[PDB]
């Protein structure tokens, strides 16, 4: 019994809740319970001269009442089927803060939230709230695209096999251990692949360094990837045919290869550490171009900027 | 001579630079100069065991050399025509920080940056870098959509006539003074409109307050808007026919009315103050649904989280 305590971030701008549906799918297969969470507010609450505290509180209670019933209406078939869904609507004017406090306080295992994709060939659309959650939520964040899961969809883990700091390796292990555990709890025959991407040197020759050959750097970075990739696949019983080390800009390559592999989801490590500033740069461009679900996972060391 | 010192944020992912084009259009009409700015980096720089400092610095200089020449190639017709364009490429792995430091240090009057719009009926697409700039840049931020400016396009100032704090009024004045000054420097006959939106109470009746009528609150908020709107239009010589006070959620109404008025641009006040937390909430949803250019302006009081 793991991943039993799921947090769904309800989207207030439409009725249907793909994040709720995904959570139900999970709980039907692995047990557990779901919190359907929505932070709400209203301009009237800030009109403190025009309205009295009692007037503003009447409006506040009205909004909570209405939104709670609206969520229940969306959840009603799931509820009747016996799925444990706790609806939680609270008064809060800074949604990302509200959501992350809920994660910390109730030790949620996964946060699930929908993201829109407009066209078949299109990238997921991320709001500023989505970005805040990706940057700051300490629990894994599952961005569910609002489209059908592809039949025979694969699960792609994007490892960082380039950067030299030891925390990358620990995070790569965490990604794959979690992907293997969770996928097997949900699917009868999960199809897990491992993927890395490395860019090449931006020069042909160095004016000050006559014996330097940048091609040898490209080959070394590739060889570093191949050794690390073999070690990962052996540790986690992934066949060599399902490992992929690819040359090019990661923010271009990883989305492209995910589409070539018919990925239902990409699993990605993201940090909080500030400086590896270029890693958050690459990561944000990569995410911003993904065309499938995203599962973003932080390292064990993560310190959330938000505290309760 | 004002608005003479323009900062263009170059987009590294395509050749054509709508932000540069817009800046040129401005300078041809109002004089001045342009800084075409791009912060660049490369993974090799962080590979400090695999590569030596000299090797990494060779790659660094190569990237700066190449990107500087690439910008010049895009700017070449403008340059030949006599437009003053200073190209500045620097090594930095956190673009939003680099850009804002440039604004602070050289006291740029305007930051201009392109945003994509995919369909005719579509919202502007904002990257995480765009959001960082909107949230944190102390100078006005002009997001230029990558589509033709509409013929006879209007200029719409979205005022906050709801919130009770006095800083809103000062910021409304700043928006209109700037819009009138800059538009007249650029266009021979600018078509400026003023727009406000207010939402209604979320209840019909209050259980604890038998004499309260929420409809009277809706009418009062409207009347507050009408008085403030008249004062603004008289101060800034805008005809009553070009003022619009509209009922509904601002993040829905303002984008919709901008389209109804054939806006080329919406001008919007945004803050840094943290708590008016609901204002940044509304503002982010509004921005995220705009279908025309955006000019985002901070108050005089603004304290930038970034310092040099
Ligand atoms: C390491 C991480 C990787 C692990 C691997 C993860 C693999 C995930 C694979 C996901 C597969 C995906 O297809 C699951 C899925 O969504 O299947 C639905 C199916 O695509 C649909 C159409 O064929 O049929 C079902 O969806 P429906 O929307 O038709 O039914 P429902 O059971 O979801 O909803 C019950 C009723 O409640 C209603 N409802 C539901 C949600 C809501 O917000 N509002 C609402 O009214 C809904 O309209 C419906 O009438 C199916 N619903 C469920 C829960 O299985
Ligand atoms: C309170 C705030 C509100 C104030 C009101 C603001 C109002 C703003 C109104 C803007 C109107 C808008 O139409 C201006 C505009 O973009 O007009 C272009 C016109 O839409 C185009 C097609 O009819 O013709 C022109 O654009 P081109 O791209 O054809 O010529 P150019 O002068 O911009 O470029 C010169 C050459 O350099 C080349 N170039 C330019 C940029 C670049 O990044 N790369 C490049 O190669 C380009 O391809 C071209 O061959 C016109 N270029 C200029 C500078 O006027
Ligand atoms: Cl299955
Ligand atoms: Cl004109």
């Amino acid at each position: 019994e793991k991943y039993q305590n799921l947090l769904v971030v309800i989207d207030p701008n439409q009725d249907d809740q793909p994040a709720l549906r995904r959570a139900v799918y999970i709980v039907q297969r692995n047990g557990g319970r779901i919190k359907a969470f929505l932070p709400v507010y209203d301009l009237s609450y800030d009109m403190t001269t025009l309205l009295s505290p009692d007037e503003r509180n009447a409006m506040r209670k009205g909004v909570i009442n209405q939104k709670t019933a609206w969520i229940k209406q969306q959840a009603r078939y799931y509820l009747e089927a016996g799925i444990q869904i706790d609806i939680k609507v609270i008064w809060h004017n800074r949604p990302y803060e509200a959501i992350i406090e809920e994660v910390i306080t109730d030790k949620h295992d996964l946060l699930i939230k929908m993201a829109h994709q407009h066209d078949k060939l299109g990238s997921l659309i991320f709001t500023p709230l989505d970005w805040q959650l990706l940057r700051k939520c300490p629990a894994p964040v599952w961005m569910v695209k609002d489209k059908e899961w592809p039949e025979y969809g694969t699960i792609v883990v994007a490892a960082n096999l380039s950067n030299e700091e030891s925390y990358h390796d620990a995070l790569n292990l965490k990604l794959i251990e979690l992907t293997n555990d969770l996928s097997h709890r949900i699917q009868k025959d999960p199809d897990v692949h491992l993927l890395s991407a490395y860019p090449v040197a931006p020069i042909n020759i160095a004016i000050e360094l006559p014996d330097f050959d940048p091609n040898l750097y490209n080959n070394a970075l590739r060889g570093q990837h191949l050794i690390a990739m073999k070690e990962l696949r052996q540790k986690f019983s992934i066949p060599e045919e399902k490992t992929h080390v690819k040359e090019g800009l990661p923010e271009q390559v990883i989305p492209q290869v995910c589409e070539e592999l018919n990925a239902g989801i990409v699993v990605l490590g993201i940090l909080g550490r500030t400086g590896a500033a270029f890693l958050g740069n690459t990561a944000e461009q990569l995410i911003d171009h993904i065309k499938c679900d995203l599962l973003a996972i932080k390292p064990d060391g993560f310190t959330c900027p938000i505290t309760v």
